[PDB]
């Protein structure tokens, strides 16, 4: 579709700029090599392209330096998510060109038929087979993932046999041979990570479990801080990165809620099914929102699936909220603070539009919580308002966003602003809304 | 103890010049009066033997005679003549109303007409100890030290060497074949290949602070890489020259096309930025001028692209990163066109920038911010730190001290306001772990104290941010914990060898330690030490004076006069076992000290800690 396009804006431009940088090394060596007979020419050009690939996909699977992108706005305007499914599309590239590359040599030394190169490359072929066949999902499908990281290990192996494979080929693999290697340098046993205890773990429905992870004593995130969870009993070497859902004022614990969508946590799910285990987070990561804290009658905005971190937002603005609420110890006079400055907010609204709610139960109850929570402080001013939408049928259908922007726009509570984390389809029609009535736009990257 | 006389006596007949360039002042005129006994004026071995052992092994009462002795000129007069001269080599730059009263004070207290010598006596008895402890500093007669905080810098001046003697070597091996005179020219052409590349990266403003987070700021010096990279500078010369002497001699003994053009080209070039980028440049000229000719640095990488065949690959990563890190830095990058609030000129040439906080600048207690001015210096950027308390939402101060030709320029124009300066946003180590503690001791050890202030200040904003008052009942009462500082006592202790630039600092804690001194009648929460080591220590008979109408004007006003502060300031190192012990006797939480100075002291706290049982820190700022 239209909107399609749009969403798909980013990824399309990045694939597209591949093919051509493809095609251009495809091209490049197909000149220099038009002399020879169809089939070094063919021969030489796939050489080139599988020399790129084989060395950027490395770079491609960056774990660290990925996170620190992903803060700016570099992940608002290329597609830094999509880094798996981009690299098993490049290795799949690689499978393909090294094998119609073996099917052009071998059909040039049958011609020639009417040393260091040969070997090499026929072992090559073999390891890139082995990857390419104990990589696949059928291998961490069923509950075996340590097989799959220690055949999907050979990818050293291989790069050592090409290093003596290739002439130009170690120019390209140093610059990300060296990167990743600095980063798995960097990464070392306890450098950022720590081997924190479940503390419990709950089953809710939709197949969705909620650790309860122990705090680290020395571990302060700010709301919507993601963290790398690892759980040797499930797998040893993978770390799934998840969203904090949890306020930060949580002072005993760390909740995850951990959606299963795959099959790292759908073997997490059933594990559970059958507590005190062992986990290694790593830090917290992503985007700090002092502009939420610091603002009025902020509009959250939360569509698609991306809303566990407004669970942590929620959270942090209530708990703020009754941390202004003193009452005398003497008269039991309760009078409420003004502005504290940390948080300037007076209105909150959340507007959580979806297709259902199919795998969050354990977001709507956590929002009728905190709606009943100050549901008695509605006598003199209502704080947090929810409006949730389903689209599919909480008010069915897709809202109408004149209504409820001129709503919003009714009662006067300070300077409207909008925060979003959607799709960017919508990303522009509440950049158009939202400067049509003075509300200041702005959009998370979460 | 009679050779160590005699050798003393030996040292200096000893006239009373001699003895005066001995000891080390009208308090030393009246000891060299004093021990000649037969006033002859020289001090004969004898007198010297006499004096030692009235001294050293004479009773208090002999020293107390001694004192008496020499105090009476001949009172009140007399006495405030004496405390002259003891603040004169006490540093005790005090009023001369003060002075005043200090001796009307003594004087009433001491008298019991004219100090008698028995009052005397029996109003010293109230100084506890002082007696026995009664010693004139003049017997205070009877390298690895600087290497013990050099370990880090001399680690990289050696490696340094190493990494310069090794490529030299390498060089001249292989090509030890030609006469004396190719071997050092190429072992040369390879060091210059090395610090011609490494010298940019050096200067590397936007890495370092990335890095001058980490532990690497705590292994080895990131804040002298100015000075290494001058040193790298003035190497990069002397090679040279020596690379072209060498050339020379090899062409006139052969003699007897890129290389002769872009050598001269080189030599020249390096000799320009050799000349404009001296002290003098700046000193007493314009930084625009230093800037406009040092940046031909360009240019002489440019000509030594095509001078040296290989050097390219050296240039490739320095300056591929220095390239990098420029362009990382652009005109909106994380500048502010902030404008100046207003600007002061405190005592001792520090001067003190109030600057509009902008609206969306959120800081942590203790960041620096690289401020620059385009009046002053158009192009240098200069770090400074943050010397207000995040929780002031109106302007950040800056405490700007002239140590340079920048900051000093800068004090000299505001000594002749709304004008430009272009901030760099906060950086620095976190220090929310200053924070969640109980009874930290802060200890800030040399010109390193900048950021306490701004982490008591930050400390103080909440601690009277947790502090209600019913607006019914008006019952007021304090809290427990808000979450964002769980002190429940802060230790202060601050060590240097004077107030020198740091008035406006005392200024501050007093000010800190009052706004909560009337409520430390049922909990004091900020401790405030004071040291001052270079003044005179309670063991000087001079100082035992001194201290002995100082102590009842603190009585009488309830304010040390030095500083006006509810603490007393105490001269001379401090005993870290007592203040240690002080530390554990009372029961605040776990304790936990951070430290902010010389590694000498470093050590010793960390050793001290470790036998009292302190987590000790060490900030890196
Ligand atoms: C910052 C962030 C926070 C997330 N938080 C949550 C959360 O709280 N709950 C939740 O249910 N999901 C969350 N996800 C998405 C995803 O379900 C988990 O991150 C995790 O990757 C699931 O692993 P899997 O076994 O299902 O992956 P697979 O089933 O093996 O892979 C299928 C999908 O998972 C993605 N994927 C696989 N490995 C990774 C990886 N290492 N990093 C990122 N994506 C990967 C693929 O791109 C694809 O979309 C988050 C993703 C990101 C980027
Ligand atoms: C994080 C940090 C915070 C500081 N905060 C203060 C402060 O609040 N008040 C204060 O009086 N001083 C402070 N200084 C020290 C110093 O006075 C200033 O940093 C300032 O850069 C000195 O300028 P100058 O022109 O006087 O130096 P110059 O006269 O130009 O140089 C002489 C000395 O200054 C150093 N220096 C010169 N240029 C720089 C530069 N760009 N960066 C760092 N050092 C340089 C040299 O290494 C040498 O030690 C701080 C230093 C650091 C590293
Ligand atoms: N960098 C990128 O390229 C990014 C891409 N994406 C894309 O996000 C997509 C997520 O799938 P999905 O979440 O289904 O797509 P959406 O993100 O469009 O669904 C988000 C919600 O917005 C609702 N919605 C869309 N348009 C309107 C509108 N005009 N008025 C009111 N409500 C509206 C939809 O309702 P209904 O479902 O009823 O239409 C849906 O429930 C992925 O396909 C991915 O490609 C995500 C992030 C960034
Ligand atoms: N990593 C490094 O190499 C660093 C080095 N420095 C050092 O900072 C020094 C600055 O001069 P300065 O700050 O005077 O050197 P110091 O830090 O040694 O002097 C600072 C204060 O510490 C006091 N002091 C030193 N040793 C003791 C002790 N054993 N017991 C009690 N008090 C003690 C001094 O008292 P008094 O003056 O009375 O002796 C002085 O008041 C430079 O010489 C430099 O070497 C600075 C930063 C880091
Ligand atoms: C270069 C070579 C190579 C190649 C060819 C490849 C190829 C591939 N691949 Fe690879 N990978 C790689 C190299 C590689 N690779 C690396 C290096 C990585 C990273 C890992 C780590 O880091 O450990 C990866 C990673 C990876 C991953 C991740 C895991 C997680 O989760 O953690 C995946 C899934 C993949 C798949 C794949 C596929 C499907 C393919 C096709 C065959 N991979
Ligand atoms: C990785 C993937 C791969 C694979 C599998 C392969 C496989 C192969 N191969 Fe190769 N190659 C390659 C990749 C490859 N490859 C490259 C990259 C190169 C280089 C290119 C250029 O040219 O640059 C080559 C190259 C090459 C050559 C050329 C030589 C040189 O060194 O120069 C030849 C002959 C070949 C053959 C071959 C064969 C026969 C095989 C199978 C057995 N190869
Ligand atoms: C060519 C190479 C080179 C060389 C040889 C040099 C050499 C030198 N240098 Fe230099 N520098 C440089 C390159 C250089 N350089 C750079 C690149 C820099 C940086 C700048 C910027 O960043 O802008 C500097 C920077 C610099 C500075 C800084 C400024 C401020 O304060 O901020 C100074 C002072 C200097 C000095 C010097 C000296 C004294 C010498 C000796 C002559 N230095
Ligand atoms: C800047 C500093 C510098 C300077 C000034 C110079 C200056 C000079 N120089 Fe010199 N070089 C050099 C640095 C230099 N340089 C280098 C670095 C090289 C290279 C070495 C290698 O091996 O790398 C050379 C090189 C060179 C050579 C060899 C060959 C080529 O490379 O082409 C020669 C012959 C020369 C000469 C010379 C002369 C004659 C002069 C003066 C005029 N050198
Ligand atoms: C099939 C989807 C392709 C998406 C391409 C994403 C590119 C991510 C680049 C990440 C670089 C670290
Ligand atoms: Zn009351």
């Amino acid at each position: 579709t239209r909107a399609y396009w749009h969403n798909h804006r980013s990824q399309l431009f990045c694939l597209a700029t591949y093919a051509g940088l493809h095609v251009l090394l495809f091209g490049l060596a197909a000149s220099a090599h038009r002399d020879l007979g169809a089939s070094v020419m063919v021969a030489k050009g796939c050489g080139q392209c599988l020399n790129f690939d084989c060395s950027f996909i490395a770079v491609l699977m960056l774990r660290r330096c990925l996170t620190w992108l992903r803060a700016t706005w570099l992940a608002q305007v290329l597609p830094l998510d999509q880094n798996i499914q981009f690299h098993q599309l490049m290795g799949y590239v690689v499978v393909g060109l090294s094998l119609v590359h073996t099917v052009a040599h071998t059909v040039n030394f049958v011609l020639q038929a009417q040393g260091s190169a040969s070997p090499t490359g026929v072992a090559l072929l073999l390891l890139l087979l082995l990857m390419f066949i104990c990589s696949s999902s059928c291998i961490r499908r069923s509950g075996h993932f340590e097989v799959f990281y220690w055949t999907h290990l050979s990818y050293l192996l291989v790069w050592l046999l090409l290093i003596f494979h290739g002439p130009n080929f170690w120019k390209w693999l140093l610059v990300p041979g060296i990167l990743f290697f600095l980063e798995k340098a960097i990464g070392l046993a306890v450098s950022r990570m720590a081997a924190v205890c479940i503390m419990e773990v709950n089953l809710l429905p939709s197949k969705v479990t909620h650790l309860l992870i122990k705090r680290p004593p020395f571990f302060h995130y700010r709301p919507g801080d993601y963290l790398y969870l690892n759980i040797p009993t499930i797998a040893r070497y993978e770390w799934h990165p998840f969203t904090i859902s949890s306020a930060p004022e949580q002072k005993d614990t760390i909740w995850l809620h951990i959606r299963s969508q795959g099959q790292w946590t759908n073997r997490l799910y059933e594990s559970f099914k059958a507590c005190n285990i062992k986990c290694y987070i790593d830090g917290p990561y992503g985007t700090p929102t002092r502009r939420i804290f610091a603002s009025e009658h902020a509009v959250l905005i939360g569509a698609g699936i991306g809303i566990t971190p407004f669970a942590s937002i929620l959270q942090s603005i209530m708990y703020r909220h009754q941390k202004r609420k003193h009452t005398c110890p003497s008269c039991q006079h309760s009078w409420i603070e003004g502005v504290q400055d940390n948080m300037k907010l007076h209105k909150v609204d959340f507007i959580w539009i979806n297709r259902d709610q199919r795998s969050f139960e354990w977001f709507v109850s956590l929002l009728t919580k905190l709606e009943m929570d100050q549901a008695e402080e509605a006598q003199y001013g209502r704080f947090l308002e929810l409006h949730m939408y389903m689209t599919s049928a909480t008010q069915p259908g897709r809202p109408d966003w004149s209504k409820v922007f001129q709503k919003v726009a009714a009662e006067k509570k300070g300077k409207v602003q909008v925060f979003f984390c959607g799709s960017p389809a919508l990303a522009k029609v509440l950049k158009g809304h939202c400067e049509k009535f003075g509300f200041r736009f702005f959009q998370e990257n979460f």
